[PDB]
């Protein structure tokens, strides 16, 4: 699709059997995800943004199916205060920013 | 231009007649500057990001180039990270996000 931006751009994704909504954001360099259990091992990471940082736990190679596309990557699970789908993920569905 | 996603969306804007560079942000509602003076009055606001809220200063109807584009309208200034250029400026410069 194209999506104008005078609404924040949020479509909804499934992650973990479960269907949630996000945020398409071109400023973060990762995707992050509230408070959800998934598969496989994690570690620890800090992210950082306005306010200062969060703690949260990073999932490698997790599927997310985005506004129906497939896509694989790392996810970091924590407290962000919504979900935001990152650079990481966009690329792999093919989302530019054209003007 | 088509942005693809690969790399931070890093872009030059001019503001004050200074050239910075600024961060094109679709998950951003408003546009955040770092310190710096700007002309008129300023109206109070709090921003909630990633780690938390920050206080900025509110400037209604400031010119701004993005990317070679004018814009005219409200800038905060304030304790970001990066400069950032949010949706109230990248619906002035016609940009949409495309997949
Ligand atoms: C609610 N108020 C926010 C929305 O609109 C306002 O405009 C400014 C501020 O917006 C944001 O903070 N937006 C966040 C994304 C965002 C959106 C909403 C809440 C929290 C975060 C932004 O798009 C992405 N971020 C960083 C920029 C600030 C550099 S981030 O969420 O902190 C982030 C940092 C590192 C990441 O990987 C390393 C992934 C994401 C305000």
């Amino acid at each position: 699709p194209q999506i104008t931006l005078w609404k924040r751009p949020l479509v909804t994704i499934k992650i973990g059997g479960q269907l949630k909504e996000a945020l398409l954001d071109t400023g973060a360099d990762d995707t992050i995800i509230e408070e959800m259990s998934l598969p496989g091992r994690w570690k620890p990471k800090m992210v950082g943004g306005i306010g200062g940082f969060i703690k949260v736990r990073q999932y490698d190679q997790i599927i997310i199916e985005i506004a129906g596309h497939k896509a694989i990557g790392t996810v970091l699970v924590g407290p962000t205060p919504i979900n935001i789908i990152g650079r990481n993920l966009l690329t792999q569905i093919g989302a530019t920013l054209n003007f």
